[PDB]
C-alpha cells in the first residue's frame, strides 16, 4: 500500500529458488526510466537483495512470496508464505479508462474492478473492444494446443515475459468478440506460471 513507495514487483521462491529474476530486473529498470525521467538513479540489484536473505532458501519444498516496494531511492522487502490458487471463471468487466502499465503500488481501480467479479474466480477487463488483464496477473486462452495471450496488456508481466520468450504462449490482439474462439481461460503472473 505505503504512501511513499508508488512501485512494486513480486517474486516469487520456488523449489529455493528465486524465479524469473533478470525479468523482474529489467521492468524495475524500464519502470525507473518511465516513472523517474530526467533522474540520474542508481538501481538496486534485485538478485542482490533476495540472495542475501539466505533464510528464503534453507527449505526446496514450499512457495515464497517476495515482494520488493520501492521509490527512486529506497525499497522494502516483505516475504509471505504463499499456498498455490486456481483460477478458472473470469468475469468481464468493461473498463475503457485504466492505465496501469507500470506495476504501480495504489491499485484502488483494480481493486474495485474486482469486487464486480461476483461468482467468478476473477475479472477480465475488457479496455478499448480488446482483451487485457485480470487484476492480479495476464491472461492466456487455449486454441488448439497452444496459448495465446493478448499483445496489448495492461502490465507487460514478467512471466508473461518469460513464458514469450520461452515460446510457451503467442502474442496476438484478442478482441472481446474474439473470446468465442477459445477453450480454456488461464492467469498467469509471478505466482502462476503455465
Amino acid at each position: 500500500g505505503m504512501w511513499q513507495f508508488p512501485l512494486f514487483e513480486t517474486i516469487l521462491i520456488e523449489q529455493g529458488q528465486a524465479k524469473n529474476i533478470s525479468y523482474h530486473q529489467q521492468r524495475y529498470e524500464k519502470s525507473l526510466l518511465k516513472f523517474y525521467p530526467k533522474m540520474k538513479l542508481q538501481p538496486f540489484d534485485l538478485a542482490k537483495i533476495i540472495a542475501k536473505h539466505t533464510a528464503l532458501f534453507t527449505h526446496r519444498e514450499g512457495l515464497i512470496r517476495c515482494r520488493i516496494d520501492y521509490n527512486h531511492h529506497d525499497y522494502v522487502l516483505q516475504c509471505f508464505p504463499y499456498q498455490q490458487k486456481v483460477y478458472r471463471t473470469f468475469k468481464p468487466v468493461f473498463c475503457d479508462h485504466i492505465d496501469y502499465s507500470l506495476k504501480f503500488s495504489d491499485r484502488t481501480l483494480l481493486n474495485n474492478l474486482l469486487k464486480q467479479k461476483e461468482e467468478c474466480d476473477e475479472i477480465m477487463i475488457i479496455r478499448q473492444g480488446k482483451v487485457t488483464d485480470c487484476s492480479i496477473g495476464n491472461l492466456i486462452f487455449r486454441q488448439n494446443n497452444q496459448w495465446i495471450t493478448p499483445d496489448k496488456p495492461l502490465l507487460e508481466g514478467t512471466q508473461r515475459a518469460k513464458l514469450l520468450e520461452q515460446k510457451k504462449i503467442i502474442a496476438r490482439e484478442i478482441f472481446f468478440e474474439d473470446l468465442a474462439q477459445y477453450e480454456e481461460i488461464r492467469l498467469i503472473n509471478a505466482m502462476n506460471g503455465l
